[PDB]
């Protein structure tokens, strides 16, 4: 008879909607606990002796670094398999690879385009698989983000988080869905063209009706920002993206500047700014210089003033990438005793 | 702000009454979880880098071995201080010693006569203190015993444990109170002269009113034994004890033989024999042979036939000393994330 | 006076022909023992504190992974140096690189085209060098493969292993020689155009005289397959290979299908299928889809039916890459006592 | 050529007069550094893999515990060899034993009566030997004590330390000699009968004339106490010691009470109390009760008021036993780079 | 299917006669290899994570130390349980103790009088049990001793080892049997009253027939010493032994002096002296002084001159206790691959 | 109150000018001390549990291997981020990245073009940053080189090091400034066109006025070489460089041949050859062969004869990359006690 009890052990983490509010909060709180342990020098090698594969079909170095430092702190050894090292379903079926990866490694991180690849990995490897970012979901960023909110405010339910800018990018989609599950009010403040899809809004609405989260999807700043505890943003455009100027044109009214922070009406001690990074907040980059020389644009989604102001939590948030991934890997692979969530 | 959550962390374990049924069950289940891990060779060095002081006012080598091996499995180093090494309250106050011990060691085991010494250790050391046996309580034995019961039957509540023999020895006292807390029915079957004291009985009664445990103290063998899922015993006489012959004479009718096992009415798959050991079940000892010449006794509290029967779980129960101590130390000192019991 | 005894210690593994049947069996048996150890969670950090350099002139991720996870299980830390990181003999002589490498690392894996590079590395580095694949030899694969055969059968001598298809591919060449050294009967069933070379045949014939191995090279399916304990195949064509249609047409009759298994005559309890992977057994790849569209071909060297049947050992054999490499690195660098092979 | 540089490595620590002020201060400062490291959770396993013998001819459990916890923190394993385990020069010559101890262990602690035994151990073992207390010297207590003074005041030279009571016991002798080396003024306030010997005073006077330490040996409280930064004491009598009443009679005027603390004229922020322990400061012990029942004596060398007052540093001092022994073992055995003191 | 191969794994070492010459040489050779490893700082934690119980019915500190330091070098943690801690078969049967011991610890050292206790431990504990000395056998000493001979000479077979003095002492008995198994010629030079028993002589004669060992038992010094490669002795009398003066007088002519070495005829490069220790070779003991005063005796079984001469290997042999025990514990518990001995 | 003392702890190593001669000597000597330790297998896991980021804007595999092996020997885990992984200042500011890197990693290596990027890394990361090579400085190469000089000669001050060839390449620049700081006489022997810039010369001059170093920049081979204890060179042309033919033509008279070694006037025991590598000393490379066909050159900056002569120390110098980096990391991150340099 198997007397091991742990509701997370062996589970994959592919999509944040596969986890209940209680499960998400556990992992968030576990992350804050391990953050405290690491600050104090308290050992927590729950993955002692293990091997972990870190698959990236596209370079995602901050996520890699979070998974790497997390693995080491837990006593596991991470190996990076990037785009030149691995191409799933290209010359060998994803299923065949999963099986061989699973026979050698104890856990698998997967970052790549297809959610379906993540699922086959989870189905066939026989080991926990963690989604480091797909086109559909970004669960590790969500864990970090809500950990950061709770780190600052102490209690998630009934707080308001406002995302400004592209309400159709996959971080906004994840924030809307994850906030709904957790009972956090979510405002998406975007141009109409970039409102979340009906499919995304429906998934979020389903969860919100059970949690009591209020969800507002609007192109009006003043309506959107009022009451926010968190103002969150992300980049408007990519490296030589299509319809670049059209996107910038429509997005520029939704820049997080100090006026936007004022529009919330929220007291200073109840308001923070978040950004999943990288942020175009100045011209300190090669890209930044080029954009300026061509358009005279000096900041995009956030002003430097806000980025460097007392509201700023994006650096704590980026550190929390690591602490949250650590709790996730530990819950899921460390054979810890967790009889109940 | 401390985001560490653990209801056990830093707590001492001096008395089983100081723990709720849910806390006791957690520690039992954790012991079973950890027993599995060790069997599988899954690492669990939760006390990595730590030092532990093991104090013994009297030799208690089975308790010592259990704390020792448990400490090593957890990553901690134990140092044994016995009767020739330490004499708490003899020349230096227990308070003074407790403060010094606590400044060098991360945790302290104490086995000695005075509960007050255990309490002072806990009050002044600043570290977890674990009671390896006092005149008043034996909590590690209780964790091992109810762990053993659960390992065999599952669900503890509603089962029936019967202690037969000296109903006033400290294991019987502990079993009565602890079963009462856990909702396990407890029968003490003893001579009238060796019924547990009014205080022990009334402490147990207070817990039983809330848990639903049925408590029976009786001199009637057939009333006592009926319905038992466990038949538990212990030595009749100890260390050339006073009133020796009288104790044996009042006690022998309460020997655990196959005929006693049959009086329970219980089927082979719902019935086990337990004994905290050492046991006088044969003539295989210097003490045993002397008792045969003087008294014609070849077995005392349990016959060799019961001790070697299909019902015997005493050797499992004794290994469980180690696994249960490990759960206790781990929960209390490992800085594990335990938000809710 | 050096009282250390180990026949493997400090030796490079560059070519399977460089070791006797006794030495190869020891490594194989060592691998099956270590596999057992890992399954039981039994520690074996024979390479504790060591650094290992993994050189790959071309991407070879399955091999990279086996070496990585093996290193870690043994307590050594592997660093991957791939094509963008190293070019032996391009800018700096392979000899100079070997010396510096050998001065920092404790062992060196090399995968590259030229056997002479493996030899210069072994000659000049001063550390064990392991050939992860060259144009001439694939020793670690042969270790995995015969470990797999023994895992299924026990005594290797007198068994029959049949490779079907491109009998000129370096896997088939290695199998012929290694099976020859080991006293395994090797059958190569290939169109005459793809028979092993006279040089390959002559090397294997030398070893087989002494071992008693029966070598058969034939284009006749029925004569080749008859009495096979193992049916082994590999890809007909690689990434954008010349003579593509020629190769596919001549190799098509040598597809491992259920009829091919049936042709062996061998009872179910004496017959396995093996494939060094990746295999084209279905249409679950981008490549597989392009072949199905252009040619109507759905499966090549092995049918999905054989691939997913009770005969299939590919995935065990693939896992065994790791266990076999661990034995090889352990014998060769672990400073283990091995007085006699 | 040996490029290792460390002026302490391989040296024994048998007598504090064998070390210069610079060497003593280094070890003191090193102790405060390692204390900081341990509080912060910073690893410092400088004796990783080592075995250490802890010899005690007489039970000295606080010293054992300091050596034990120190060894573990440094990564060394301590084994306790007490009076029933070892009798030097009894049935085997001390020299023969030293040689065998030295061939198995990496370091040796020795606590026993004869300084000459310590020296033979140091001469013949080939490993560092540390004196845990002999009739002649107590170097580990001195390291702890001056570490404690520096921990509180920040700079040893020109401070005043006053020992009150038995100026002939070996801690007072060591304090006088060690204070002289370090440039700390030392007052010994004792009855004339218990003034330090001429031999001890001469050793101290020799060192003091080079350091500029002032040394006062007096039976006058008011002369002795004035200007003290430290008031230090120790027990007047042993367990059933000879001339017990005569010693108590002469010593009782030299009790450290609150009046004595006042006699210093030192401001509150520049005054501390020290005691090497155990202290008879109340009646919380078996011995304490017995002394009271026979003499009505309730406190001896220090009052409870002083022991529990804001001047008290004896518990920090007792913790520092460990931190100081740790620096001593690390300097002397860890193969650290220490080119200069 | 268990693919683990190891002839020693799980086996107890209770009596040297229980192992073949091949097995004994392997252990010996394994010891010299591990000694080399330790001298080079090469890791070998083959017992990583294990707990070991060290039982001593009587104080035996040199043996205790060898086992302790060996355990630690191998990664296992030893706990000492001495006379005040354990009394096998006194209160509790040795069988019951064995079972519980075996359930917590991974191996068990036993030093005690009764061989039957060693056997019950091996039979009931379920773990390897190592005999650290019984009335009948001293295997670990024989391993140290022949390791020492091989360390000096190479090929053991055909060598001559001569024990001088009490040919009835259990060292001499073990040497006769072990030398017999190994094909070493054994000479026992003893007064006729102290010849080995007929039982001891007959055991050794059985083994010598097959090994070709020449056994000589004689009271003639010149015939016994002739051709010796090793002159080995041990104490004439123990702690308060009866027949003291009788024993000393009859044994006095068998003192190992320089004349005894000269009597061998053996060239300096082929002659060593050995003594299992402690040795009475001078007057540097309390005991030695009492013998000098009472009897004028200054040296007994060996002169200081021989003890400190170019022939002396006692201290190497003593260090070798450790290296030989490490090999024995490593072979028997390390789960090392040993397919053939 | 922080009683931690270490002058290096937390400092970055961006430029050799930022360190005093005494600090540089300490790190050199520490490197030699640590080289001995590793040779002896003495543990020195000073960075136990740490994570280190190794950034490379361009491939630099010898520098990488040195940081990697050094990290592992110290107990730290390195992760390599190369040109396809990280692009500092391209899309995210170096400041932003530095902050994130520093929140996850305990230390950062940086190899890239801009010194300003190294400085920003140091300013904003909050961790030690080590310069693995910029356009302006190469401090780890300098530590390795002067470590090598001292390893051969001892005393650095008063010796003479001569760099021959391109007197403007960054190794020559570094050698001039660093020798100047350390009091080593430096001769640059170069064509006039390749004399070090006025700035490099004037920086060196400022250090030489204080140290007593004699600096000579000259085109005269015989004036340059005379009195040299070291002849040091480096490649003439790099990565299909511009002005290629002109560089070779002005450079060839400055080749290191045996005749150059003889012009020093220095005896065989006071003279060594150094080269930071890779070296073009033969035709054993693809690049070498092309240069032979196009130019008739079979060797460039150094002949094979000098490269393989008794003077050659370049392979020692290259191993020393690792040991010197280890000293740097250890002093800067190990939290070692270093009160005074
Ligand atoms: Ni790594
Ligand atoms: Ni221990």
């Amino acid at each position: 008879k198997d007397f091991r009890q742990n509701v997370f052990q062996g589970r994959s983490v592919l999509a944040e909607k596969d986890f209940s509010a209680a499960e998400l909060e556990y992992l968030i709180d576990f992350g804050l606990h391990l953050k405290a342990l690491k600050k104090a020098g308290i050992p927590h090698h729950y993955l002692e002796g293990k091997n972990i594969a870190l698959l990236f079909e596209k370079s995602s170095t901050r996520t890699r670094s979070a998974f790497t430092t997390a693995s080491i702190d837990l006593g596991a050894h991470p190996e990076y398999l990037g785009q030149n090292d691995i191409q799933l379903g290209k010359k060998e079926s994803t299923s065949d690879t999963a099986k061989v990866l699973g026979s050698m490694f104890d856990g698998i991180e997967f970052r790549g385009f297809k959610q379906s690849d993540a699922e086959i990995l989870a189905r066939d490897s026989g080991v926990p698989v963690w989604n480091g970012l797909t086109d559909e979901w970004h669960p590790t960023q969500m864990l970090a983000d809500f950990m950061t909110v709770k780190e600052n405010f102490g209690k998630l339910q009934g707080l308001t988080l406002t995302f400004m800018g592209d309400g159709r990018n996959n971080v906004a989609n994840s924030l809307l869905v994850t906030g709904a599950i957790l009972g956090v009010n979510i405002h998406i403040v975007a141009p109409k063209a970039l409102f979340p899809t009906e499919e995304t809004q429906n998934i979020a609405k389903g969860f919100a009706e059970k949690s009591g989260a209020k969800l507002v999807i609007t192109d009006d700043l003043d309506e959107g920002l009022k009451g926010s505890n968190v103002v969150y943003t992300d980049v408007w455009v990519s490296m030589g993206e299509s319809n670049w100027e059209e996107r910038v044109k429509e997005l520029t009214p939704y820049q997080v500047n100090m006026e936007a922070m004022k529009k919330t009406g929220t007291p200073d001690d109840q308001l923070i700014f978040m950004h999943c990074l990288p942020a175009f907040h100045n011209t300190d980059t090669q890209y930044g210089k080029e954009i300026k020389e061509k358009y005279g644009i000096t900041e995009m989604e956030v002003t430097d003033e806000v980025f460097t102001s007392k509201y700023a939590r994006q650096f704590e948030e980026a550190e929390n990438r690591m602490h949250s991934i650590k709790a996730m890997m530990a819950a899921t692979l460390g054979n810890l005793f967790i009889p109940r969530v």
